[PDB]
């Protein structure tokens, strides 16, 4: 009842829509707040697509160079803007999603893994292999960030995406090689400092993958471990539609969000 009371809350203070899932454990409750309802992945897709992409190929894919035109960036590419003459291979554009949220090279891993009309399908059929039944990307970037409040398209929920990463980073959804890549690279995204990362003690490893779109959308997912090595993972997810498409994202509320689930688990 206290959680509870508390997020709802955050929810006034911030005029936002929250939700939060942490996995039960062995010794502890799944932790759930509006956690069965959609929220745009926004980038937080980048994770789970690395992922796909890793599992389908061998390490030898990472140096695979993939070319691409001006055409390509139609959205936020700090890197794919850089290499247009040269192109960037698989896992330079690993590297860009994960850590920078380049939105040109999730478009290409995504055409990647599933060619370049087939790739949306392809992403959200590697979640249906992962046994996520509900979450659906539609759309690449940058139109997957712009959806409608209330429209099914692009989105999850922090139930569903909390067990996706669960199972790429704590299971064995990939083998250990390629699990590290993956993780490295979310150890080593930084976009994530002021979200969950914030709600946690130092001495608390945080990985982790950000989102952020209009109407006032900021996700956050990771994975935590305690100071004695003791693992949870956290799903936060958060819009403020009431503003327009133009509401400004509050990373704050994340934060706190996590402060929460952090003061529980500890």
């Amino acid at each position: 009842g206290d959680l509870a009371d508390r997020f709802a809350e955050l929810e006034r203070r911030y005029d936002a829509r929250l939700g939060v899932y942490v996995p039960a454990t062995g010794t502890t409750a799944a932790i759930e707040y509006r956690a069965d309802e959609r929220f745009a992945f926004c980038s937080t897709f980048k994770a789970p697509l690395v992922a796909a992409v890793l599992h389908q190929n061998p390490l030898t894919h990472l140096d695979k160079l993939i070319t691409y035109t001006s055409d390509d960036i139609r959205s936020y590419s700090p890197v794919a803007q850089q290499h247009v003459q040269t192109g960037m291979t698989i896992g330079q554009l690993c590297d860009a999603a994960i850590r920078y949220g380049d939105g040109t090279a999730a478009n290409l891993l995504l055409a990647d893994l599933g060619g370049p009309g087939g790739g949306t399908a392809a992403f959200t059929g590697y979640l249906r292999s992962l046994g996520d039944t509900v979450s659906r990307l539609d759309a690449e970037e940058p139109e997957l960030n712009r959806d409608p409040p209330g429209d099914e398209r692009d989105t999850t929920t922090p139930h569903a995406i909390a067990l996706v990463l669960q199972q790429l980073v704590l299971g064995n959804a990939l083998p250990p090689d390629k699990r590290a890549l993956l993780t490295d690279w979310m150890a080593r995204n930084t976009t994530g400092a002021k979200r969950i990362r914030a709600g946690f003690p130092a001495d608390w490893k945080v990985i982790d993958k950000t989102g952020t779109g209009d109407y006032g959308r900021a996700n956050d997912i990771a994975v935590v471990w305690s100071p004695t090595g003791v693992p949870y993972v956290v799903a936060v997810m958060s819009d403020r539609a009431g503003g327009g498409y133009d509401a400004e994202p509050r990373e704050a509320l994340l934060a706190e969000a996590a402060t929460c689930v952090a003061g529980v688990l500890a």
